């Protein structure tokens, strides 16, 4: 069996490794347009580790073409094209193509994040623009605040990390950052950028702002030129796959940032470019290369980070995006002093559930205490179809010096349950 | 005007009271307890009488229930050596763990202390004995080591926290304590205790050990003398209940420590007097006083603690516990350095070899990863397979987690390992 994987990153390396365990005999090739793979960027595994695991790393080769019916792909190394055949093809190409509707976005003064590899332009900057307040955006605001720069943040949605939190859950986080030369512009889109000799002017749907330079923190898209046209694609240009991560054509699969994941209990498609989706989809394709053995469970955009002094975690549907779903969403917020027997710092928890079915659909957490791991529990609760009643009584552990009497996770479900009984 | 009466104003009882109020804003709710005060911890106030009072919860303290009549629905208590009767529409039994019970000869010695019932007897002792290496015993040892006493630990099972960990998982914690004058006697049961003028001698299945005093760290049982003999009970004396927490008689329910809980997947009925079992059964029973609406999920004996520099957590069946079940169980150990190069996180996963259903987990590390046990517990209690655990959602962030969560990894490792075979 010849398993060929295009993309030697999180998704691809996971698929490679997972494939090696399933098929100890199979010939496995990992292809990538880079000099070396194995490290995080802007060193979790060594080429020797892939090698010890009988995985051929064909680097410096950029895939440029495909032939689905003859089952071949073509890469271009040292100016010379070369075709390669496959029995199974796994697309783990990620998303790095910069595609915007911003006029004059090709300014060298507008840094495109992932390509980051601090930098002269930023150090010589006093005021910097950040386009996008998603996870990538907040990371940039963080490093810019450390460098003591003035920051202008542009976000089309209502609040910071909009796809993960509802306004009230991060209102304090924003104020916190506002006291640190961070200036927010929500519900404002960057329409164009004028390059001056010593800076840039962001032309938004509301005004013009001056900055010395800018960081593009919006989600990039999959560079899928090499893609065979017979392969079904989604409107947003991601590759369409079924619950087994197979493309619309025989012997070709796609994982990670290539595809659009699904939040099943609410059967809706969305693009969640996260490391956990990359690792999970990769480990799973490996068991569906010949037979539809294990359905991908889907994604809930589960995330956890730290913005300043605040630990923030999120998973599932936000109440805000509930306007676009059939479920009648309801929510409750719980405040409970941190685990040292309710004496510690406040922990804010929001739970989103279906008001009719009482199924848990989303959760948000904000605190100065690092309780982030609880998001993995809340995520599991939603992913297994629990109701307020189930969450309310799930097992949890108590220890007078380590926890509170009743876990905030269980309490979130109970509080919602009680409120639903008037 | 439903009159709900709750005997026992502790974790279980107070939870039932709170929950009963939520469900019945217009109900008469009485909380009865033989103590003077309520809402204090043990082992500094988690609820004030003023609080329960504000929720219209009739606090009837200094009253000890000594009898009840199921047929006519009444209970009787002794206040100031004068009996009194009280009626109820719904009665919730939430008394706790008090009764001292053991077949040890001479256990009546005054030199053998019962944990929970700076002590003179212990400070005058240089060598103290602890009977039981369960959670209660591990705390006594902790207390004793801090007082710099020499400790002799007796445990019928194979290792410390036997109902929570298999031998290899706590081997380093044992050595850790043995450097602090703790001497362990596993697979050794105390048969009798001889009292001397200045100490005790413990007759064991293997030898005789001298100590100045001893601590009984075995689980105490519910004081159910007042119980109407009409209520069905288990062999260990706990009160039997159906999935909705009702006893075998009309309008009487039992929760917390009076009760035995279940691990449905393996059809195991056991006694696990834990605060989490007390609180959950208390909140659930309040919804089944009339119609059976919500089945109590049961318990996995989920636990988390810290011994020395070690954080230990457990949930479900240990490999050793599994040997007691017909179903064949397997396990795998996973060592993952903590995030970002950090200290080792050691986890063991127990699963059904045939169905690949996750059934138990154990964690040990110098890193506080205990919360991960709540997640593993949810995986088991929810019926996940190794495959489900392998791909469950988890969050990643370079400064806080590893690339692939150890919880997911433990499931994947078992899956892959099973594939090799
Ligand atoms: C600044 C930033 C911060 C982020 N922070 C987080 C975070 O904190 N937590 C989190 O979960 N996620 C985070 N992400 C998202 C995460 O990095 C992605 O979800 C993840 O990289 C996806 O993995 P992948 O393997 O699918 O794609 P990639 O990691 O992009 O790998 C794809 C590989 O394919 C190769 N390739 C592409 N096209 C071709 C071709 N035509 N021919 C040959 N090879 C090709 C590339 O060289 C690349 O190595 C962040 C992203 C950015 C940009
Ligand atoms: C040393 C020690 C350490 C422990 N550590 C932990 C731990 O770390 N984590 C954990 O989860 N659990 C721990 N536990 C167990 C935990 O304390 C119990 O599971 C919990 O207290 C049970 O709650 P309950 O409300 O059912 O009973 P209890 O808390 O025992 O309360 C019963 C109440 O009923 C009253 N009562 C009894 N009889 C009568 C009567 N006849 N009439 C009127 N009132 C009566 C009593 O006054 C008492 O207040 C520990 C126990 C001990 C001894
Ligand atoms: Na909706
Ligand atoms: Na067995």
């Amino acid at each position: 069996l010849k398993i060929v994987i295009i993309g030697a990153s999180f998704a691809g390396i996971s698929a490679a490794i997972a494939s090696r365990k399933k098929y100890p005999q199979a010939e496995i090739s990992l292809i990538d347009k880079q000099a070396t793979v194995g490290y995080l960027s802007g060193r979790y595994i060594t080429e020797e580790e892939l090698r010890r695991q009988k995985i051929q790393l064909l680097l410096n080769r950029e895939v440029v073409a495909m032939d689905v019916e003859n089952q071949l792909i073509a890469w271009t190394r040292k100016e010379e094209q070369q075709w390669y055949s496959y029995d199974k093809l796994i697309l783990a190409t990620g998303a790095s193509q910069f595609s915007t509707q911003i006029r004059g976005s090709q300014t060298e003064k507008l840094l495109k994040y992932k390509f980051l590899s601090a930098v002269p332009l930023l150090e010589n900057s006093q005021t910097v623009a950040v386009i996008g307040a998603g996870p990538i955006g907040m990371e940039a605001i963080d490093f810019l605040v450390k460098m003591k720069k003035t920051v202008h943040v542009f976000e089309s949605l209502e609040n910071l990390l909009p796809k993960y939190f509802d306004k009230e859950m991060v209102a304090e986080v924003q104020k916190s950052l506002e006291k640190q030369a961070v200036i927010f512009h929500f519900e404002e889109t960057v329409l164009g950028i004028e390059e001056t000799a010593n800076g840039i002017v962001l032309e938004t749907s509301e005004q013009e702002i001056s900055c010395d330079s800018g960081i593009f923190a919006l989600n990039l898209h999959p560079q899928l030129a090499y893609l065979d046209k017979k392969i079904q694609r989604n409107l947003d240009q991601t590759i369409a796959v079924d619950a087994y991560l197979q493309t619309s054509v025989p012997n070709v699969f796609a994982i990670g940032d290539c595809i659009s994941v699904m939040n099943e209990p609410v059967a809706e498609t969305f693009y969640a470019p996260l490391v956990n989706n990359a690792v999970r989809t990769g480990l799973v394709v490996a068991n569906n290369l010949e037979e539809k053995t294990h359905r991908f469970i889907g994604s809930l955009r589960t995330m956890g980070t730290k913005v300043g002094d605040y630990y923030l975690a999120s998973t599932g549907l936000t109440e805000t995006e509930g306007l676009f779903f059939p479920q009648t969403l309801a929510s409750i917020i719980v405040r409970q002093p941190a685990p040292p027997l309710q004496h510690g710092t406040e922990i804010l928890g929001k739970l989103i559930y279906d008001k009719v079915t009482q199924r848990v659909l989303g959760a948000q957490l904000c605190s100065k205490n690092n309780c982030l791991e609880k998001i993995n529990t809340l995520a599991l609760s939603i992913q297994t179809g629990q109701t307020l009643t189930d969450l309310l009584q799930k097992d949890y552990f108590y220890q007078p010096s380590l926890t509170n009497i009743y876990d905030i996770t269980n309490l979130m479900g109970a509080s919602a349950y009680w409120r639903e009984n008037d």
